[PDB]
């Protein structure tokens, strides 16, 4: 009985890793999940400088959930290209490179200089399609036409195998010519669902007042609030891109969250909120726990399950 | 103390409501809505012809939440007509009409009959804008070109103030461009937000299933999953609609959560999932929980604090 994995010329111990932007904007960040029992761990999304991000707070957690934004605070490109380049112990496990430039070209212009890096040390790009676009326009991904720009400017500058992150869908029309986008690329190998849930707005009753400071309270939504969106864009791509790989991320808290979204059609599975809230020590909890459901019910690899939920007649 | 107001020209014993599609179906249905101490109540939505729905099972209910793909089943629009025409008891409370035709034409024939019995009534119109719209497209709240048309129709149609049924949106752009469109139409008056959380998916770990039969398990989300969504829709169209009012809907299950829909700026508040949890006995709570919330913060009335939600500096 094993939670292995061997996908992108890559070996798994396990399927979990921390969500982009948790647990992994410093040198201490990274060292911190490439110590835990993590199977991968993926970079904080960053861009060609370092930002400072959004004034705080700017994020926030409770019982259900979390909302943020954060404003893509990072160290800078140059920053996460030498922690890949030089710093990592790719012995340990797989280490994804989250990009999230501000305009097509910024994102052009990471991805050419990750290329030889990617090549020589195996380093794994994960392009985050939530990049904001022009302010007053969507979000990259859900505008069909820029999100068709950008795949096809990073394939031809990046020319190796790479994955998407993707806000989720809401609407059939939307998966159907999402995933026909996705599908124009081969080198999109990946397919991570999903991004929070966009512009929430938390309200404390008590004080009368939203929680974060930015955008005035409205940001993304993180946690137990998205596990069934997160099912449904995970089976929706998994379904309707049947030569990539789909990862899973939104709401997992639990082994049996993990099992759903390998259900689901999910590979790798990440933890956003929930590594927020508990630590690193997660990872263990849910090894044990994933291992636990796969004994009762007598799988004894990931691939026995992974995609097989059931429908009703 | 009492939680009385008007709007749109009728008294309402408090705000309180029950979602449409939410025990409003049948004649019995609607007697027994008109029995509780809601302060008002509105239809299934309709269409043309009586409509069976989707297969069961089609709704399901846990402690977070709902999901459905119920797929309109209702005793088709005739039926509701009579209801408003002959059989409800104006004296008891206001009756919202909603309707659902599956294509522009269709809504604009039922708004027709509908005006006259609005006129000599008073029966409100709740336009559904979750309705079906032309090949490969979304929903039409969801395009916009459609969205504006359907109004413009409808609007020449019935002439008399009416609102409309909201799905949720993720994306400030599209907070922008939605309310820019409601805003061209003056004889909408009211903005309900929000529709379910559309196309999640509930898997159940033993089984290995999905849990709802229609749609391979996809289907709306409600209850408390969508209660950050449905304050941030809220608040958004509050800000943006400054000539019409907002009725919130979405994850209320509490005083404290319909204090929070007023505080984003809700006239009225409707309830879905909890209704159809625990029935209608849930807003005689309702009403003393927010009273209760009143009393202890000192407020006398809903004006002192509709849309007062506060913002960090
Ligand atoms: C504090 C915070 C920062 C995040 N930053 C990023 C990011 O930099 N890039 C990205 O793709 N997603 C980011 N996300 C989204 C998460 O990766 C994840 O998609 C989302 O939180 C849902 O997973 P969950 O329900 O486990 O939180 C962030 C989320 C949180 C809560
Ligand atoms: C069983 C069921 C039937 C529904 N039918 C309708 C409908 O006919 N028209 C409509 O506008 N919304 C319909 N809804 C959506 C609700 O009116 C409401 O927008 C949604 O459930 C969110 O509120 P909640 O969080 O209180 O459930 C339905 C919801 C459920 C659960
Ligand atoms: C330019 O100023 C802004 C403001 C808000 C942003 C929100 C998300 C993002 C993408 C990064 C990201 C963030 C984030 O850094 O806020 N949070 C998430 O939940 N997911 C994400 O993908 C960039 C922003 C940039
Ligand atoms: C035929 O299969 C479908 C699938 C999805 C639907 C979504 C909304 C509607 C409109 C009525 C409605 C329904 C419903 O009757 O399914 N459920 C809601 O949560 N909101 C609604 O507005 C009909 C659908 C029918």
């Amino acid at each position: 009985m094993c939670l292995k994995l061997n996908l992108l010329d890559h070996v798994f111990a396990n399927p979990f890793m921390n969500a982009a932007g948790v647990l992994c904007s410093t040198e201490e960040d990274l060292r911190c999940m490439t110590a835990s029992s993590s199977g991968a761990l993926v970079s904080k999304s960053c861009t060609s400088a370092p930002r400072d991000g959004n004034p705080e707070p700017r994020y926030m957690a409770f019982p259900l959930g979390s909302i943020n934004s954060m404003g893509l605070p990072n160290l800078g490109f140059d920053f996460y290209l030498k922690y890949a380049s030089d710093l990592h112990d790719y012995s340990k496990k797989p280490l994804f490179l989250s990009i999230s430039g501000l305009s097509v070209e910024e994102n052009v212009a990471m991805v050419r200089r990750l290329a030889p890096v990617a090549q020589e040390k195996g380093v794994l790009l994960e392009l985050n399609l939530s990049c904001p676009n022009v302010p007053g326009k969507p979000q990259v991904a859900y505008d069909f036409e820029a999100m068709r720009t950008y795949l096809q400017q990073v394939s031809l500058a990046y020319g190796l195998p790479f994955g998407v992150k993707m806000p989720p869908y809401f609407d059939i029309a939307h998966f159907d010519t999402a995933a026909a986008v996705l599908n124009e690329f081969p080198l999109v190998k990946f397919v991570t669902c999903v991004n929070s849930v966009g512009n929430g707005l938390v309200i404390d009753a008590e004080s009368e007042s939203v929680v974060i400071k930015p955008k005035q309270g409205f940001g993304g939504l993180g946690g137990k609030y998205i596990l069934p969106t997160a099912l449904a864009n995970v089976n929706a791509f998994y379904r309707r891109c049947p030569d990539k790989l789909v990862f899973g991320c939104g709401g997992v808290y639990s082994g049996e969250d993990a099992f759903l979204h390998i259900l689901a059609g999910a590979s790798m599975v990440q933890v956003g909120t929930a590594l927020q809230e508990e630590g690193p020590g997660i990872f263990t909890r849910l090894e044990d726990e994933l291992l636990e459901i796969m004994a009762r019910k007598g799988y004894r690899t990931l691939e026995e399950f992974r995609g097989r939920v059931k429908t009703i007649e």
